[PDB]
């Protein structure tokens, strides 16, 4: 018997993570756009880096203990690392299907890079009152990204092909109500005020990493906005 009374849910999220990172996998075998290559590449990641990341917490690994308020607090640091690497190519993935310009890719994955790394630095904060300065400036920077995505993106992806807007507007659609989630359970969370305990918010972001990952990509690749127009 593992202690952790969230292992159940580590032990379901590495196996989803798994199934969906062999599907994708195996979906992609033969294709030979170049384009959809592309889609392919990055949207099989995605899940692949969670797995090996959720793999290490049920483990033990990702795991540590952060004293604030008194109390040994455990602090599962895993979730960064897959973040930093994930959350970027999840982005990519909506930059690429409406052909923005390299600046506003910048643009995006260095703001990306800001609020996971300022959302590491408030998680590992033994000040307590200093772990919500952390947190405000981690949320600026996600509120910076939502903009670009309704009024850098949506502006352009309207003048592209009907398939292509489409799509892109159902991907936007569901990144902006999944990622906005995020900041509001972290808040009540383990990390934050401390009023949800941490089996069940381990149980709310693996549902959340699960839509975002794995229905973000059974959605992309299922269009056929990520192939080339060709006769
Ligand atoms: C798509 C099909 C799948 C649908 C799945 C979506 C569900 C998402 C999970 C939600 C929160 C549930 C958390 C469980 C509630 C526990 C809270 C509780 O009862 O705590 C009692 C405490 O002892 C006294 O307050
Ligand atoms: C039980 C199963 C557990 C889950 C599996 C273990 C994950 C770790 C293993 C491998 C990385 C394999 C390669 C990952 C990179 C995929 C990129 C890709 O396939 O892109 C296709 C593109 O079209 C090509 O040009
Ligand atoms: C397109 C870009 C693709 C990017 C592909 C990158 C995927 C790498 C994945 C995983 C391993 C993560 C391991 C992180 C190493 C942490 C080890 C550490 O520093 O631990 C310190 C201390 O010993 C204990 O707390
Ligand atoms: C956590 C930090 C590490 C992970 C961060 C992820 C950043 C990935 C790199 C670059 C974006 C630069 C612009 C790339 C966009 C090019 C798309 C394009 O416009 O087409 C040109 C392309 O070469 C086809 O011809
Ligand atoms: C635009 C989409 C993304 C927006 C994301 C920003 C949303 C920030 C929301 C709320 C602050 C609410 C804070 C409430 C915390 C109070 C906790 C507390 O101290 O009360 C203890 C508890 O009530 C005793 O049981
Ligand atoms: C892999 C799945 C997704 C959708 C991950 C998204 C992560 C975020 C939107 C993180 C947000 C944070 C903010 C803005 C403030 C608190 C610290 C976080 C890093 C959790």
């Amino acid at each position: 018997a593992t202690g952790r009374p969230e292992w159940i849910w580590l032990a379901l999220g590495t196996a989803l993570m798994g199934l969906g990172t062999l599907y994708f996998l195996v979906k992609g075998m033969g294709v030979s756009d170049p384009d959809a290559k592309k889609f392919y590449a990055i949207t099989t990641l995605v899940p692949a880096i969670a797995f090996t990341m959720y793999l290490s917490m049920l483990l033990g690994y990702g795991l540590t203990m952060v004293p604030f308020g008194g109390e040994q607090n455990p602090i599962y640091w895993a979730r960064y690392a897959d973040w930093l690497f994930t959350t970027p190519l999840l982005l990519l993935d909506l930059a690429l299907l409406v052909d923005a310009d390299q600046g506003t890719i910048l643009a995006l994955v260095g703001a990306d890079g800001i609020m996971i790394g300022t959302g590491l630095v408030g998680a590992l904060t033994k000040v307590y009152s200093y772990r919500f300065v952390w947190w405000a400036i981690s949320t600026a920077a996600m509120l910076y990204i939502l903009y670009v995505l309704f009024f850098g993106f949506t502006s352009k992806a309207e003048s592209m092909r009907p398939e292509v807007a489409s799509t892109f507007k159902v991907l936007r659609n569901v990144t902006v109500v999944l990622w906005s989630a995020y900041p509001v359970v972290w808040l009540i969370g383990s990390e934050g005020a401390g009023i949800v305990p941490l089996n069940i918010e381990t149980l709310l972001f693996m549902v959340l990493d699960v839509s975002a990952k794995v229905g973000f990509g059974l959605i992309l690749l299922r269009s056929r906005a990520i192939f080339g127009e060709a006769e």
